[PDB]
């Protein structure tokens, strides 16, 4: 009966995640976790795979809010500080969840309640790659300084009926943070990529260099981040460019309308879930057509070539080939907070439907 896993309950009134806002769902309810790319190197094997985090300056500040207590809480609880610090940064999306900042203050999308307050969220979930969405209560804290001590307050005293739950992530445990990290892939979260998204997260932003006796210069901090080799990609990379949230974080909608501002061009928070931004975007007066186009977005409607029976899908349009193929980038169908991308052979592109933001 493990809190942080799905209950019973929750799981009978299950959801498909939402791709819009409305009266009902709205940013309040709605959680904001990491998104991750499938790392471009050519891997050993066909299990040996790695994802990219989203590289952002949030989080290297984010990192700097909490690294000193993330440090001292370690050495004191016997905890790895990365780990903690990449869990931190994964589940409340390097502080920018509305989970994670007032008036909840919950870092590590910890269930259940604190000192009797709580607060519902609609929470990401996954069976594979089949994801879904349960609506849960999250501890609600007075300030991150009660959440960080209730993380480390979990890992050591456990659950009811498994006391010992998160023992082998104990630092006297594993002999690394990777082992650590592959056994909160199935004690702490549903998402089957949990343990990579974390030796990724930990990886890149350097974060053993708050493991050990000594804790360093925070001055020097961003010197040590090692950026990745982005010189041979055929295409920009991605960044979270708004502050603004028109769409449910990481939904293939709010993907699509981030990507396009990379490129300083805009389409509308009010397209509702994709499948209606086609119709929805040519009467607001966007160009709409159905010839594909570079850097339009990419509606497919509901049910159509594969695409969510009730929602359809977008993506964004990132070549358009000489042979009338397209090569699209989109979220959340690879797996939970996955961007991936592939092509869209000529005779189904033409009759997919193009937008032109302004
Ligand atoms: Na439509
Ligand atoms: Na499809």
């Amino acid at each position: 009966k493990n809190p942080q896993l799905p209950t019973q309950d929750e799981l009978k009134h299950k959801s498909k995640p939402a791709q819009s806002f409305n009266n009902d769902v709205n940013q309040k309810d709605t959680r904001a976790t990491s998104l991750f790319e499938t790392d471009p190197s050519i891997s050993n094997n066909d299990d040996s795979g790695q994802f990219n985090v989203v590289d952002s300056k949030d989080t290297r500040q984010f990192v700097k809010s909490i690294a000193k207590d993330a440090h001292r809480i370690g050495q004191d609880n016997d905890i790895y500080a990365s780990v903690m610090i990449a869990q931190a940064i994964l589940e409340s999306d390097s502080g920018r969840s509305a989970l994670a900042k007032s008036p909840n203050h919950n870092l590590f999308g910890i269930k259940g309640a604190f000192e009797g307050n709580s607060v519902p969220f609609n929470t990401l979930e996954a069976d594979g790659n089949q994801l879904y969405s349960i609506n849960a209560g999250f501890r609600k804290y007075p300030s991150t300084k009660e959440s960080l001590k209730d993380y480390s307050d979990l890992i050591k005293n456990g659950i009811d009926g498994n006391r010992t739950i998160y023992k082998p992530t104990w630092k006297s445990e594993a002999d690394s943070y990777k082992d650590a990290t592959s056994h909160l892939s199935k004690t702490y979260a549903t998402d089957p990529n949990y343990a990579k998204k974390l030796n990724s997260i930990i990886k890149h932003y350097q974060l053993t260099q708050f493991d050990d006796e000594r804790m360093p210069d925070l001055d020097k901090y961003e010197r040590s981040i090692k950026d990745y080799d982005d010189s041979s990609d055929e295409f920009k990379p991605f960044r979270e460019v708004s502050d603004s949230m028109p769409y449910p974080h990481g939904q293939c909608t709010w993907y699509v309308y981030n990507r396009m501002k990379q490129f300083g061009t805009s389409i509308s928070g009010d397209l509702g879930d994709a499948h209606n931004w086609n119709n929805r975007a040519q009467y607001r007066d966007y160009q709409v057509s159905h010839t594909p186009k570079r850097h339009a977005a990419v509606v497919f409607e509901a049910g159509q070539f594969g695409a969510d029976q009730h929602y359809g899908h977008v993506a964004f349009v990132e070549k358009v080939n000489s042979d009338g193929s397209i090569v699209i980038s989109e979220s959340n169908v690879k797996g939970l907070g996955i961007i991936s991308h592939r092509t869209i052979n000529a005779a189904a592109a033409e009759e997919l439907s193009y937008i032109t933001g302004k």
